[PDB]
């Protein structure tokens, strides 16, 4: 599979002479997301980061983290990273989204019903070409079977997030294990706490950046904005020159403020 | 014989249309062993080493002893150089290996049930070939042949080890003659003193490296391992420089660390 | 996959320099059954068969039926076509077959448990090459995936009979469908009396040839004899030239003796 994202099978229905998927250059590294940098930040509002783990000798152990793009500001559905089964609809606005990205979600939520619904009100775009519900239904049937399954994973102390968990489709459960990193990593024979505080939590509704931690993140996706409109809204500013601002500080190495996911424990066997 | 080896009769069963036997180089050489020593080394888990006895005009005796692939580490059946008729089935794993080997290994060690057993079981591959069973079994039969019978080889000063001894199958007992080298070799009129302390044992359960010497010998047969799966376990390493670690000794010659079976005393008749 | 056949992927574990997997020349098209003519009729002793169905304009719709090796004189286990998961070990003499072979055996009927059991003892054959188990395993497992699931197939017209269908594995439900032909198959708007009686049967333990239908078919793949051994058997032989034998009426066309296997009902929609 030269692309792993699950989204890069869309392609417009109607006509594709000459159409290029908006997947960004990650898309194509194995790393077990199964989504691109780009479709993760569009649709989960987070981005990949990198954790190494040293061992002693030289070696590194590489694991991903994910990154959230939630704002402190942000108030109910929209704190919701991973929405679950049971509000993925109204989270993910499906019917706003296209038909072939409205198949694709609920082919990775197991919806059987909505699939065939979707899958029979699409046969009238074979007209146009003879692949429009096929090859896209197969690419997103070889990306899933990939997710199919000593170490273990807990993402709490408390039952109820267990049961949230277990909850999930398999495709979600693998991105919110691969895109959550544990606050105390058990290897070998030595713990290393990663974190002693969380940052997401699990529950009924998925997974959400409950904690309302600062969040000073560019992100490099959803950057875009109409300047042509007028925007009027009170904000905060500081007066002072670099004497007052203490510019010259800046000379030092940067404390990133950002919010990588961390939740539960996980146990990695020899 | 162009193949010594009782391990090179062994064919696939179902269809041998371009088959290589995995015997090494060696098995084509009669040393008496009559197996080779990548068979030696996957069963037995030794290798060969050459042995010469000076004379004082210029010709050597050259014999053959076992070097033992057994680790320090090793604990229990995992020390069981040969195993004996009591407990070779559990040590050699035969309910694991294809019928040809478990055959062959029955046959060795003189079980008649399990050999007509398994010959009335084979049957029903004559189907494929005329000579599923036929042939195995006459060069198996052929190879056991040679192992039938002043000189006098004593494995013990106690009397356990001779009991011990005399009750192991005719093509054991000529493995362990020829593997194992004696502490004490009386030639012609004189004794060589060869070691003065011994490195195998034979005991009801066979010949057993019961000597924990340390082992840092690498195999030329069993070197294979899988790179992909994660290993994560402690180990011990030196700090520093050539200095520290005195690699200029390395210019001098290097003894080597292995352990060759040792055992009893030989007599050699005029 | 060049190879669809699910024993394709079977290996000599110590050394495979170079070796030739014994699948047939059929084993290069996707017909469905994903086992090749050889294994199919090494295994569950039956060859395959195309069926064609004309329409009416010049076009044929072409089907895979199975054709029974099993002869009238046959009983019990001898009968069985394709052992269930109750009675497989014993009628496929898994104990007897290789450790590759019975893991793919117990693959292909879902035994967890004797899969892992077969995968740990398998660990130490990764000392010769490090792909003893891993690419078997995803082999066996990317086959097993094609199987995976308004055309409807009855086995019956008893509800035993849909039972036993029900509890089979999904692999073994496939060859099923794909081995069996249906005695009348409904197609578009009109049915086609294939045959009027059956010649199979599907039980508890599997399916069986349980009607002892004379066959007179030549296995082209288990016709090896041992000829040197002597056969002393009473048979019948028929007295007389070509006038007594009628050998001119060989001249018209042979009507061939062999037992496809037909069963149920099909219903094949628009």
């Amino acid at each position: 599979l030269r692309n792993f994202c699950v989204f890069s099978s869309v392609k417009p229905l109607d006509f594709c002479d000459q159409y290029s998927s908006p997947c960004s250059s990650d898309a194509t590294v194995d790393d077990g997301w199964f989504v691109c940098e780009y479709h993760a930040s569009r649709f989960f509002k987070m981005e990949k980061l990198a954790l190494a783990i040293p061992d002693g000798t030289g070696n590194n152990y590489y694991r991903t983290v994910g990154k959230s793009l939630v704002d402190d500001k942000a108030e109910g559905i929209e704190r919701i990273l991973i929405p679950s089964q049971n509000n993925y609809e109204t989270v993910l606005n499906l019917s706003l989204l296209g038909p072939a990205e409205r198949l694709v979600f609920y082919m990775i939520y197991d919806n059987k019903e909505k699939q065939n619904e979707i899958c029979q009100q699409l046969r009238m775009y074979e007209r146009f070409r003879p692949e429009v519900v096929e090859e896209l239904y197969n690419s997103t049937l070889r990306v899933l079977a990939l997710t199919n399954p000593n170490e273990s994973r807990s993402f709490g102390l408390s039952v109820e997030d267990d049961l949230a968990f277990n909850v999930l489709p398999t495709f979600i459960q693998n991105l919110i294990r691969k895109c959550v990193a544990p606050e105390s990593l058990t290897i070998g024979t030595e713990d290393l706490q990663l974190r002693n505080c969380n940052t997401c939590r699990i529950t009924s509704e998925g997974l959400l950046a409950s904690v309302r931690l600062y969040n000073s993140v560019q992100p490099k996706y959803l950057y875009g904005v109409n300047e042509n409109r007028l925007q009027i809204r009170n904000v905060l500013q500081f007066q002072g020159n670099a004497n007052a601002l203490q510019q010259k500080l800046s000379r030092y190495e940067l404390y990133q403020i950002n919010i990588p996911l961390f939740l539960g424990k996980q146990i990695i066997s020899t």
